[PDB]
Parts: C-alpha cells; structure tokens; sequence
C-alpha cells in the first residue's frame, strides 16, 4: 500500500537540489531582473506546485510535498521581484 | 498496480506549468544573469532530475518523466549561460 519508506528515499536523493535549490532561489534574485519580466509566468508555475501537492499525498511521495513547503517558503522572494515593478 | 490513467491525470495538471516553464527556461535567459554566478547550483538541480527520472518511472508518473525529457532539452539553455564565463 504504497509503503512511507519509498518517499523517505525519494527525499533523500531530491535532497541534494531541494538543499542547493532553497539558496538557488535567492541568488535568482540578485540576477539582476528586470521589471519587464512577465510575472504572470511564476504565477502559473505555484499554481501547478498547489496541485502537485493533492498528487505528490495521492502517491505518498515526500518531495512533492516537502518541495511544495519549501517553495512555498522560499517563493517569498516574490515580493523582491514584485518591488522592481513601478 | 498503479493504473497509468493517474499519470495521465497528473501531467494534464502539471502542463500548466511545464507549458510555462518552457517558455519561461528562455525568458531566464533573457535576464541578464552574470557570470559571477554560480553555476554549481544548476548542475546540482540537474542531477537531481537524472534521478527523478527512476522514482518517477517506480512510481509511473508522466510529469516527472515528462519534466525530465523537456528540462532536458529546455536546459540547452545552459550553453548561453556558459557565455558569460570568460
């Protein structure tokens, strides 16, 4: 019945670019972006993240979900972006 | 025995973003990113895909095989980012 033990080890390799993806995300900040980047883009990307959580219980798998809290946390560098329009 | 009509479903939902993420992989590109960057933080993520790509197929799941194949293809965008080395 979909044993636990597999997401365990599912998170455990997707660990490495879970760990290097949370620092990642805030270097993408100071790469310098513009205010003429279409925003609507990451937008559509959480909205897929929000399902793939329903997914990722549905399959019992950890890095779905783990990833999902992550970005949710990480994502706050929205508001970074967000400042350089106007 | 893990129907593949789930997957299926999955990859319906997780177009939205793989849709957009292709599209936005070049956009990224586009944002004026410096060579003082460090690319390490890419290779990692990258080979978190490579592995991705087994759990994705223990679970038989489409979007993580999906996103594994177009990443792949989508990432060749690495080359320009290269450019700003040197």
């Amino acid at each position: 019945m979909d044993p636990f033990l597999i997401k365990l080890i599912g998170f455990a390799a997707a660990t490495c670019t879970t760990v290097a993806y949370a620092p990642q995300f805030i270097k993408v900040l100071k790469t310098r972006s513009a205010r003429d980047i279409s925003l609507g883009m990451f937008l559509v990307m959480v909205l897929g993240l929000a399902l793939w959580l329903i997914y990722g219980l549905l399959s019992g798998d950890a890095p779905l979900i783990a990833s999902n809290a992550v970005t949710m946390l990480l994502a706050g560098g929205i508001l970074v972006m967000k400042l350089r329009y106007g």
